[PDB]
DNA sequence: TTGCATAACGATGCAA
DNA sequence: TTGCATCGTTATGCAA
DNA sequence: TTGCATAACGATGCAA
DNA sequence: TTGCATCGTTATGCAA
DNA sequence: TTGCATAACGATGCAA
DNA sequence: TTGCATCGTTATGCAA
């Protein structure tokens, strides 16, 4: 549940990162985040935005774009929920386990948290490394993740 | 008619102990009816019989499960594909034998694992890029038709 | 008074009115003398590379079509910044059915893949990276062929 | 080569990590690990184990599944074996280089042995991140990995 | 004085003589008795395995056929590495259309996946890897079930 | 611009990395790294490394390989130059953003130039880890590659 | 316990 | 939709 | 602001 | 190449 | 040494 | 299975 403002900020962030080719995409592509609105809203958001359905010459149908933190922290907490199997660290790193093939998913999420203590992410198959920012030790990390579950 | 000899096999199965599909002819024929083998691999796997048994147990007998699962082992793999389609595909679309799903920027392959454990029949195997997954109908099923499976999910 | 005079015709009354509808391009071209439906005008405005246009809060747009000048801030170099990779990493081509099959240095597929998912072209259904290998999945009726001959001619 | 009670015990293991379909491939997943047995072998850790060929309504030909440290060192022993090409460590990180597209299947073998100074691996393409547990270092881990090679 | 009798005098002219074309071993084929166009020698010289060989500066090559000994520091071994890991991954084996799909124990599929790349059979058009499955396209008109059938027996 | 030798050693870590089919798509990957050369001049090079075009039986048509630090750092130095988006470090590590899908190939650059006080490098999708070499630090491996950008 | 050889069982292309 | 014929898959008697 | 119901608008398979 | 018929996609009047 | 233009060489779709 | 005709691929004479 966020408001106008917060939806539109993702919204944006969602067409830079997506071909996003109707609203009814955008609205499942929301969905996944825990954003529910119809699509009537994205109508009235995409307008407000200014996005435009962009296509070049013999073009097809054209995609969304808008022209020229995140917070964000909540999308991340809602996956960490979700995906978060464990957490483990050393030294400046912390280790976390997410069921198979999602780590890829909850480490994008953890990135655009943009949290102010982690370097980096840099995810296999079912683990994320997690680079703390000095001094900030992985074991701390691990400890604001279990939190935040 | 079919829908009512599997109603006679639904019946069967859940009162007698049968170890084979030849076994549960004869239990038919007595009953009256007269099928092959053929049929009744046919008919159990449309009802989704599945010979059971425990630790140590031997050949299998035939049960068909009343959507109360078995044992221990969640038969929810498609269950579980179906709550990840639900949350994750974004759009599908196909070509050829091919279907291809869209998904959330990093999704794909936690996607694509929980439709590889649910072992589609008409599914010859998928391949997760990083917001794509491709899906590979079994011949004679067409892309559309298994993108148009997934979209009834969705 | 063929297609790509009509096409014209559009072209000129789209830069100095404020068409908003293909119905109203319709009307507008019939005032004109031209008579065609709204099926006709949605493919000569998908060739042309219309695109209906709106600032923020701009409400329905009005149809422009932009004179290789891009678009105002959003780069319609999808396609120029595909190209430009295509020109760098694309080193060979080769199709089966409706597969075509993009090589590259190692390493490169996703790097070159991305920007061709990017430039959304209506002819591929979608791209699959490995680590050399890109497979482009062609849209029927086009072939994995015309798709390949497609990338070469930008290589 | 192992006994019928590590054998099953890697059956269970290799039900739940891949599709299953018939017995003459659980003899390939299993003597890609290096254990040679016959189909009738197979078909005897079945039953002891109550595996079940599972399918649901339409479902097909079925899947065998097995309702409700694994040791497993010697798998990833016998990979060390034939994978790895070098190691190298710094700080509490062991980097382990295998052929090209060899990590993955190198790393998982390493998690599944589960060793008590092993944090959590990553693994890109034709390397390896090997996580020490304080206050081993990644120098000893690559010892350890140059020991059991 | 067949095909796969020619191609006895084929490999019997090369291991005696130097031949540094295709054309020039139609001439030493004509003199022997025996007419065949160049299209056919590169058909026998394709069936035969028949390399241009040269050393380092060595210039304009000359062909030899191996006798399953091997080339000289360069192992032809791309095939034998391919059946060897095929012998120890491939776990089972399925096809669609113009696609084979190659299973392997998880996580193996990349390093099975680059061996076949390697060996650069004539009848695949690339490989995609994902985890535990690859994907790989036949060539027209290969199908996907003869090129599984093949990969089936190495397995 | 590289000279005869600098080419061919290109050339020969080219053959041994992909499978070259033709000259002229040899040309295209050494104008990848920015070598541009004529066919003429690889028909001299592949000659002069003794390189054949090798097939065996019904083998097709062949590709070539050349039987039996790079430098190396100006292909590193130039990707750079185009993937690096910003650096960033922490203990031993570096931490370096790409654009996305760019990670795996600035890193197999890097991992070429076999830079004395890299242990290694780990690729996720837009971000590599580089493992300093004791007692090199993760800042200052960012500042060697600020430095080289 | 295990392999072997083989029997019992189940699945499926084809034609009706 | 079914049966036939057949083939792939799984179970099991005996030797070791 | 938002959802709903529905109207307005655009795209496309098919047949000519 | 176009129009027809239709369907998917996007905009918007009103109740809350 | 390198590029260019072009010659020599090899591979392949098609029809017989 | 082959030859024809042709095209893609590789080698090389000359100018710089
Ligand atoms: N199926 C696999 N790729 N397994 C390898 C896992 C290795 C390591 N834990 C990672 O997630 O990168
Ligand atoms: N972050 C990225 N690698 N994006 C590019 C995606 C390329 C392609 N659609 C794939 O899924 O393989
Ligand atoms: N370094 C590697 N993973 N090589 C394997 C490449 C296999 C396949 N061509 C792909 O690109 O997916
Ligand atoms: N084919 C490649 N992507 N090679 C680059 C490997 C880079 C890095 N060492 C990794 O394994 O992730
Ligand atoms: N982590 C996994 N087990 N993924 C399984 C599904 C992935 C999909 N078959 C692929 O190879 O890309
Ligand atoms: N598109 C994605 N898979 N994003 C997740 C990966 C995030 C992490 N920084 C990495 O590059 O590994």
């Amino acid at each position: 549940a966020a408001n106008r403002a917060g939806r539109q900020a993702r919204i944006v962030a969602i067409l830079s990162s997506a071909q996003v080719r109707s609203q009814n995409e955008l609205a499942a592509l929301l969905a996944a985040e825990g954003i529910e609105v119809t699509q009537a809203t994205l109508s009235r958001d995409l307008e407000e935005l200014g996005a435009v359905k962009l296509r070049g010459a013999d073009g097809g149908t054209g995609i969304y774009v808008v022209p020229e933190v995140s917070g964000g922290t909540d999308r991340m907490a809602r996956l960490l929920g979700e995906l978060l199997v464990s957490t483990d660290d050393s030294g400046n790193l912390a280790v976390l386990r997410t069921p198979p093939g999602a780590a890829h998913y909850l480490a994008s999420a953890i990135d655009r948290a943009a949290l102010p203590q982690v370097v980096g992410t840099i995810a296999g198959d079912d683990t994320i490394l997690v680079v703390a920012r000095e001094p900030t030790t992985g074991a701390q990390l691990a400890g604001m993740f279990e939190n935040l579950r």
